[PDB]
């Protein structure tokens, strides 16, 4: 069962989801923070990748709603529904924190592939658009 | 954290992936089992498309190994690496237990998708193949 610390940081990074309050993204994060993403396999170093990718991919999904979730000592996995027009899917965000309840590593996963394939399509278009 | 029960059926799910040993999985599954495999996204219900699939999947995964672990009261998320060839992943397989220590749920996902749509080219061959 984790810690305070990590109880903490897993309300922000819910809050920060709930509102899209990406603002406050970089404080949640740790400086060596690493993220596997569901469409390629070698991973991302650092907070600005994240800060890139999670606000297109959180942006393209719709009807966004937490399911199932589960937990070890220093971490969590929690299942996620959404579509992306009528193109339905489900998927995972793994999340570990440190100690003082900063996130070390995300991790994204998503079925069916297909829908997955052209999610990053769209999630890469929406990188190259955005406004802040 | 899960009961006793459960925590036998997952020693059981943990043994039969590591045997391949098949035909012990029915006795694991409920009658109603859902499966949500990682290439198309409506459920399968029932032991049999589960008995198609799972096994021809794993025939083609290789040095498949369990890693990060997480649960909630009634089920699991078991995190694995493998490879098809040179081609890595990573997954999950999420699964829920009832009390009778029984497999009510198997959600499957991996990553990256360009993989996972590799994989199932070949894993339709080998049921093909087999039927």
């Amino acid at each position: 069962s984790p810690n305070a610390a990590v109880q903490s940081g897993l309300q922000e990074w819910h809050r920060i989801i709930a509102e899209a309050d990406w603002e406050r993204l970089p404080d949640l994060l740790a400086e060596d923070v690493v993220f596997s993403n569901p469409s390629t396999f070698d991973p991302y170093h650092g907070k600005g990748p994240l800060m890139v990718i999670l606000p297109a991919v959180f942006s393209v999904l719709e009807n966004f709603q937490y399911a199932r979730h589960f937990s070890s000592k220093s971490g969590y996995v929690l299942e996620f529904n959404a579509n992306m027009g009528d193109e339905l899917l489900t998927g995972v965000d793994l999340i570990e924190f440190n100690d003082a309840g900063k996130i070390t590593d995300l991790v994204v996963m998503m079925r069916p592939a297909s829908v997955v394939i052209d999610l990053s399509v769209e999630v890469g278009k929406r990188i190259a658009a955005a406004q802040s």
